[PDB]
């Protein structure tokens, strides 16, 4: 049937300067040694990516699909959603969103400047009047940092970004922002993955697992999900949006964005040239995350029914998927998974790595992460979210004229506070750098889900207690999988081993303690693992006064 993309042969071009690595990385050369291994994806590998994501989709739906889609339209119709005013939408534009081609940027949009509001008025009108003309998009190579992996081809090619002009993106919010806030939760309930902090994610998986008399879990990895979304999936999404109680102007707007933007359209590189034509999900539109999540949910749940998965409990986050269910014995489990995969493939969501049933929660990875377990000093089991530290370490070491890695350090310290690698490596490095710089009391930005929060480093103990519990400060005996993986990642990036971090941590803790006040709290709480004679840590009152609820909800 349809190709995800077609190409004119024009290059996917850079937006000006692509940053050289410098001969000295002064913030991270005490963190790890093998900087040669840390790299950033650029436009140079853009074609390589285009080839991998360009392919034919043929899609065969069935009674299981239809049945699930009907249930979802039902659940959708429970939702009442509003238009946002032009001004409300303008206001929700992130401060660094890519400037429009019509002579204004995010600053103007957020400030409600007359010219911007005007242009946006005329874009909205054109959306109500013309429900057909394809809206042009820009295509860019994404810049992301990884550690080289010889096993998997050396260097990954850059992901591709496809987005309409800023004027249109503002219109998308007026039409759909409210739906993005209400639909996923309404169709999926507790299965919606973007509503959970790490600790809450953990607790959900544990509850799912404990409800099965004989649990089995698997993760599902779709190969290039965006590319696998069909015009029909997209029209099916519009049709789910339309099932909500909306005002007529929204209906018209949604239809128009579906036919003119979401379903497909022509792509131009940054130099102005026609680059190709897209017939799949665009990565840079408002509905990408909700879209992928709902469509993955519909497909996955129908696939469960097609394969005979018993009592599924799902967790969905865009293209990432965990299913925990009642085991039917290993031999049937393996067959059901093969059938699940066949259904998904029929639905046009074929796998990368084929799925595999597992019976131990530590062995399931989704969203690049997994649950693991550690003991208190008394033998009590504590479960927490973790992940391979390779990419966090690589990103911890990306330093250029334009980018500092410190925010990145902070983000992982926050998300992954209870892990052995955060506690022994990142925390130790982070606090040592800030002390020496004498910037311990200076606010930094925590980046999550396109949002930013100003965080004071001396507030970390409170934040961590709030997010993860006082247990985050007393994990004693980590797992074999966890010890192995962390040792191996440190060795792979040329970082000191954990034994050296313990020494560095002792010294950092001492320096924090000697500075008194908040810093001293940091040293006592965050580095209690580093001393043989433990202090008794107690709930922090400043933590009770904390509302982090918006941090991990979309
Ligand atoms: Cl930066």
């Amino acid at each position: 049937s349809s190709m995800s993309y077609s190409w004119t042969g024009a290059l996917i071009t850079p937006c000006g300067p692509e940053e050289e690595k410098l001969p000295i990385n002064p913030l991270s050369n005490s963190l790890l040694r093998y900087h040669n291994k840390v790299y950033c994806t650029t436009s140079k590998s853009a074609s390589q990516r285009a080839k991998k994501v360009t392919f034919d989709r043929t899609q065969v739906l069935d009674a299981h699909y239809d049945s699930v889609l009907k249930d979802i339209k039902l659940a959708a119709s429970k939702v009442s959603a509003r238009l946002l005013t032009l001004q409300q939408a303008c206001q929700l534009t992130p401060p660094h969103s890519a400037r429009s081609k019509y002579g204004f940027g995010a600053k103007e949009v957020r400030s409600l400047s007359g010219r911007a509001v005007n242009h946006i008025k005329s874009v909205w009108k054109d959306l109500l009047e013309d429900p057909q003309t394809p809206i042009p998009t820009t295509i860019m190579a994404k810049n992301e940092v990884f550690c080289v992996d010889p096993a998997k081809g050396g260097k990954k090619p850059a992901r591709l970004i496809v987005y309409p002009d800023l004027g249109v993106r503002v219109c998308e919010k007026m039409a759909l922002y409210d739906i993005t806030q209400k639909l996923p939760q309404a169709v999926m309930g507790a299965s919606y993955g973007f509503q959970y902090s790490p600790a809450q994610r953990v607790e959900y998986l544990l509850k799912a697992w404990a409800e099965k008399k004989d649990p089995m879990g698997f993760s599902y990895d779709t190969r290039h999900f965006d590319s696998t979304v069909t015009e029909r999936d997209i029209r099916t999404e519009e049709s789910i949006y339309q099932a909500c109680s909306l005002p007529e102007e929204a209906r018209t707007a949604i239809h128009s964005l579906t036919e003119r933007l979401y379903v497909g359209g022509p792509m131009f590189n940054s130099k102005g040239q026609t680059c190709g034509y897209r017939r799949c999900r665009a990565s840079g539109v408002l509905t990408t995350s909700m879209g992928n999540t709902i469509t993955c949910y519909v497909k996955a749940l129908a696939a469960c029914k097609a394969a005979g998965i018993v009592a599924p409990t799902m967790l969905v986050c865009g293209d990432d998927l965990i299913v925990i269910s009642e085991s039917q014995g290993t031999e049937e489990d393996e067959r059901n998974l093969r059938a699940f995969t066949e259904a998904m493939t029929r639905y046009s969501a074929p796998p990368g790595d084929p799925p595999r049933p597992e019976y131990d929660l530590e062995l399931i990875t989704s969203c690049s992460s997994n649950v693991s377990v550690a003991l208190g000093p008394r033998g009590r089991r504590r479960y927490y979210l973790t992940r391979d530290p390779t990419t966090p370490l690589a990103r911890a070491a990306w330093e250029t004229v334009r980018h500092s890695p410190i925010n990145s350090w902070l983000g992982n310290i926050i998300q992954y506070a209870p892990t052995i690698w955060v506690r022994m490596v990142l925390m130790t490095h982070f606090f040592s750098i800030l002390m020496v710089q004498d910037t311990l009391d200076q606010n930094l930005n925590f980046e999550m889900y396109g949002s930013v929060y100003s965080v004071n480093p001396l507030d970390l103990p409170a934040i961590i207690e709030r997010l993860h519990g006082l247990d985050a400060f007393s994990m004693h005996t980590y797992s074999h999988h966890e010890l192995t993986r962390v040792a191996s990642a440190l060795r792979k990036l040329g970082a000191p081993p954990l034994r050296v971090w313990k020494s560095r941590a002792r010294a950092v803790r001492a320096s924090l303690i000697s500075r008194g006040g908040k810093a001293a709290v940091c040293g006592r709480y965050l580095f209690n693992w580093a001393v043989k004679t433990k202090l008794k840590l107690t709930p922090l009152p400043e933590a009770r006064l904390l509302d982090l609820s918006s941090w991990f909800t979309v």
